């Protein structure tokens, strides 16, 4: 695996049994740290690291093709195992986190940032008031096409969000589906699948987690 | 014309008078049908049929200018005469339709699907609760840009539907603008053309049959 | 600087301390004015004059990076200065007006238009409805990533229009933040700038004229 590093003190642990095809991974600073683990494929994606401190963390069995994503100093991206994403664009900055757990689906066309990249402030006394806010994507979420999931944001585990779905707040309940404007809760009591069976989850053997 | 096959009994009618400059039309599988109509210009465009007793159906006058189409086994997109397409993407599977009326216009950026391409399943009882819905555009409908049509949608005839608005739910009333979050009716007893003319719509005689 | 024209009595005044670089300007028809101040960055962008008699006004300081922008007869783009342009989209039609004010900020992925580009006219008597109406954007006005400003929407001084939000209809307050499904307003008494401070605006001297 090869990658461009401008500094020192920095850690690229990427697993022989992992494939980066096609993609560009940069690290501009000090003390980052990249982990990509076992049977990966990281696919036409390009990465940067521009800071110090910076933390990427992903774990086995990852699919990602076409990930655009930008680190700033004291960030931490951490993506856990069997998650599929397809194109799209995380931001992280303010020595912020975003985290998606284990086997999510991110289908085409995601967004999601810890940061509006400008700062608002009170007229009242003058004071910051937008400042950035982790985002935290549980396990066994879906994100459908055309996602935007914006700062602050946590996702209950075993969630489908509706495509087109904007999110700027948190929800609780698990095993829903979040869409419509406002994204609100349109079903309660779900699970999702990968493979299209046409009557019953108890045919995916995949699924017995949820019930 | 020339496309690629592999499978048989399927049969492409694309009449002597239309024209596919850079259109990509492929067929893997079989007893599948392709009709374009004549005087049609489908360009730019990347139309794939895979599976087999797939239908599309293209009649007269219809001008399409880079459309991404997926169709699977037993679906059909039927486009009926004068409608005219830009950039976009219809996805059919679940062995469904999409129906398009005639004259449409469907401006920049549409999205057009019958599936979530996914199954969600009631925790309940295990049954599948999002199958398929087919999706039916009326005559004379005016999509905006940047439209989502979901699953199930029907729009009725003479309707325009607002640029960058997303669709889930089926409507009755012809003759209306549909816009906003949630899409709702915001005018009725209306008329679109596709000629601007200053002052009304009896200048325009390709409108005699609305009123 | 240079560009194509054809057609007479066109004024091109480029001011020789700013750039163009990759920036096609194209000017067919006649009595048509374009002013460029000085030290602005006008780049990877594509602008149309279409038409006679329209005016394109940019003032000193602007920046602009891939702007594809449509003006016809009579139509007139007026930007201030200091305002910087991410990528976007400006279309301006049916003889009318967009303004942008000073130290305006509009993040990847704007469309700004005046037009629906195509009529709509009443059943009931036959007249036109869907009229184009002019766009004002205020001094001071931040756009989010993904915005969409649509025919005759007015916002006023110092507002943040949040990412990924469709703006119909104006608004008076200043000072405040506007996003939501339907727009509204969803913070008052606020200043944005551009140089993320951790935790004051009075850090930041160029904002001085706010409070």
């Amino acid at each position: 695996h090869m990658y461009s590093e401008q500094g020192i003190n920095n850690t690229i642990n990427i697993s022989t049994t992992s494939l980066t095809n096609a993609t560009q991974l940069t690290v501009i600073g000090n003390n980052n740290s990249v982990y990509i683990g076992n049977n990966c494929k990281i696919v036409s994606s390009n990465i940067r690291l521009k800071g110090n401190n910076i933390t990427l963390f992903i774990a086995d069995d990852v699919e990602i093709m076409g990930l655009v994503c930008s680190l700033h100093s004291d960030c931490s991206l951490q993506i856990q195992a069997k998650t599929t994403m397809g194109n799209g664009e995380i931001t992280i900055a303010e020595k912020g986190k975003i985290s998606i757990g284990k086997d999510c689906m991110l289908a085409h066309g995601y967004e999601i940032r810890n940061t509006d990249m400008h700062p608002i402030y009170s007229l009242e006394n003058g004071e910051r008031i937008n400042h950035g806010k982790d985002v935290i994507i549980g396990n066994h979420v879906w994100l459908g096409r055309n996602v935007t999931i914006l700062k602050g944001v946590c996702i209950p585990n075993n969630v489908v969000v509706g495509s087109h779905t904007v999110l700027y707040k948190s929800f609780k309940e698990p095993n829903c589906v979040i869409a419509g404007s406002p994204a609100k809760i349109v079903k309660e009591n779900i699970v999702w699948g990968r493979k299209m069976y046409h009557s019953t989850m108890y045919d995916d053997p995949t699924l017995n987690e949820f019930y």
